[PDB]
């Protein structure tokens, strides 16, 4: 019994994001909207979340949202732009990872998820809530 429970996805919160490829300017648009039900990693029963967003395997443009202090349900409302030609997009993977900011210690990663660009239906704004995966 316990072995199956151990294989289940742990409740590490969820992140809502939006995605759209701008064929007019030839850039991938990423909207980091909000996160919910994040686990508390600090003593004050909270975390200081922020999101790192980038594209594998390149990741030349390492983006980070502002840090939202003392909250397990932050609303980021941030947008990022990756100037990548559509033809180059197929082989890439968009990575989104939520970290707990700490001024004096290594920032702990809370969770992440990946979006293979070849699974994305473009020419339509994609928007979804994704459960964070253990990293």
């Amino acid at each position: 019994g316990g072995g199956i429970l151990d294989s289940m996805v742990e409740k590490l919160g969820k992140l809502q994001y939006s995605l759209d490829y701008d064929f007019q300017n030839n850039q991938l648009l990423v909207g980091i909207i909000q996160a919910a039900e994040l686990p508390a990693l600090d003593m004050g029963g909270t975390s200081d979340p922020y999101v790192k967003v980038f594209l594998l395997p390149d990741k030349k443009k390492k983006f980070e949202t502002k840090v939202h202090r003392k909250t397990l349900n932050p609303v980021f409302n941030e947008q990022f732009t990756f100037k990548v030609p559509y033809s180059e997009l197929g082989g890439k993977t968009l990575v989104m990872a939520v970290y707990d900011f700490d001024r004096f210690s290594k920032h702990d990663i809370i969770g992440e998820f990946k979006v293979p660009m070849n699974t994305v239906d473009f020419g339509h704004v994609t928007e979804e809530w994704r459960d964070l995966q253990s990293a």
